């Protein structure tokens, strides 16, 4: 297995320097507003300005900085484009967060050298189309790919071969393990567990009564080099849309525009796929849910969806006396 | 099949004299206002002075300008109609509420002949009279159209059976304009082609009639004249019971969605009455107003607490497999016993 992990360097602060390019070199800190620090760039992170410290402690440390409010949805749109460009590179992708993604590339590359070169082409593509630099980590599982990027950041790329994994197992501090908090690691330090190998010299049940069962199996499985968590690529089983009407209605020719608008948004919100089932969904005046559907053994063209949704909505009006408040469509069973 | 049709005589006008008994013999008309509007229903006594239902009000203010005029008390009429329809479901499992004052009942499996249908129809008239002080008209025949025809000839406060033998006679002798679903203009188009009775529709070719009366009524008329018009009584039954609630803010924290989700369970189980579902579905409306849904089926019944615990883990599966923020959350229950 070959995992490729992509992490966007100080994402929030980096997006701010893209849209306003005057903040080069100057320390930039994004904050949630009295408040807390959301993200700081490398320039400000070098002086102990981390994420999670209060704003006024950060303005003690460096008053001559640029402080920006949290523009969360600005940063989400850039992230959405970059994730879309990563999906372009391999089908098996897991979006872990707004600035983290895991790619399974076992079928695209044969070794770590080709994986390294593929990560180089990913970094340049992201830099070409969004002017964002990233850190790429490559290893044998998700955890070690993340460890790789933590060691190479910022603007880095690092492979961790299988022999460096066995070295890191004996040498990496427990605190440096992804998915493990700082207080859980402080509890392990106080009991004699400092390195990842130290979990091999303790009984499973004893460690379980210490940090819980989820973390106990997590730590032991990594120390054993038997951590095999797959890339969880999310697939939409159904694609649809529900739209609210201006008034509650039972007139078919008034509901049809809203129902047809839901089709247009839904049919063209799954790239290259055709459905075999259509479901019309009505939310009644009392906010109940009534729905009727049909399955076609062949595909449902968009025009078929037009004439079939009307017959399904007609079937809803005949079998229910309540007025309809919102109307929508759901597509499923893709081929 | 034996259909039993019930029609409330001048309902809006009659229910009003139930609440005010001083209108004995006094002409009363109920009107819908929309400046002014039109007359909704008129009673027996005003109906004899050229004041009928459907025509404006001030048109009535030259023909009967000193009779009682009353505004629309729609909510009272609706509540009276609903009790009567509920009283009717006691008599028949299959019923179709066609409008505020008309309901069809299929009683084929409750009576054996038309004489027993007559006795059942008479006791229905006397139960509606004793519990709501409303007189109704009853029509009994083999389908909806002839059950209504029977009522239209027996009204008001009437009960009439139309034998299988009088159906065939009415096909030959009943005027075309008296057929439900067609009006004067369409009936006039037929009278000048040679079509004056229902039986005359069979005695000339299809597609000439079809290309002059419209197609939908062409097959309707011929269906009746062949006495193979057997459209069943469309009884409405609620497949599923549920509720979807809007949240004040889009979120993805299970602990914050849980209250809204639990509210939708409490409302659903109060609307179930003495019903117990075997299937539960959690429905989530995401921020882009997409629908994500997951369900479970239980061979036995679903408690209210199972629903509490099963909805949480269903919402967990939704949150587990969809990255979008949740805007609305709800439950629905199906597969009743």
């Amino acid at each position: 297995m070959i995992v490729l992990f992509v992490d966007f360097d100080y994402f929030y602060a980096q997006v701010e320097e893209v849209l306003n390019p005057s903040l080069k070199g100057k320390p930039v800190v994004v904050c949630v507003f009295s408040g807390a620090v959301a993200t700081a760039n490398y320039e400000a992170r070098k002086f102990g300005v981390k994420a999670g410290i209060p704003i006024v402690e950060a303005k003690k440390i460096l008053p001559n900085a640029v402080y920006l409010p949290m523009r969360k949805e600005v940063y989400q749109q850039v992230s959405s484009r970059i994730m879309n460009l990563l999906r372009e590179y391999s089908e098996k992708i897991e979006i872990a967060s707004i600035d983290e993604a895991y790619l399974d590339i076992s079928d695209k590359v044969r070794d770590y050298r080709e994986a390294y070169n593929l990560g180089l082409e990913i970094k340049n593509k992201i830099l070409e189309k969004e002017k964002i630099t990233v850190t790429v980590g490559i290893s044998k599982n998700k955890v070690f790919a993340k460890i790789a990027a933590d060691m190479a950041k910022p603007n880095g790329i690092k492979v961790i071969d299988d022999e460096e994994v066995k070295r890191l197992i004996r040498e990496l501090d427990i605190a440096d393990v992804p998915g493990i908090g700082n207080i859980t690691a402080e509890k392990l330090k106080k009991l004699g567990i400092n390195k990842l190998v130290d979990t091999l010299s303790i009984e499973f049940d004893k460690l379980k009564g210490m940090i819980g069962e989820a973390k106990a199996k997590y730590l032991i499985s990594l120390a054993r080099d038997e951590y095999n968590e797959p890339i969880r690529t999310r697939v939409r089983k159904s694609i649809g849309r529900i739209v609210t009407m201006k008034r509650n209605s039972r007139n078919l020719e008034e509901i049809k525009p809203y129902l047809f608008r839901a089709i247009e948004e839904s049919y063209y919100k799954l790239d290259k796929r055709i459905p075999k089932a259509i479901h019309v969904v009505a939310v009644t005046e009392d906010l109940d849910i009534v729905s009727r559907g049909r399955t076609f053994p062949h595909g449902i063209s968009k025009e078929t969806a037009y004439s079939e949704s009307v017959k399904l909505l007609q079937k809803i009006l005949e079998e229910d006396e309540r007025k309809i408040r919102r109307i929508g469509v759901r597509f499923s069973k893709f081929i």
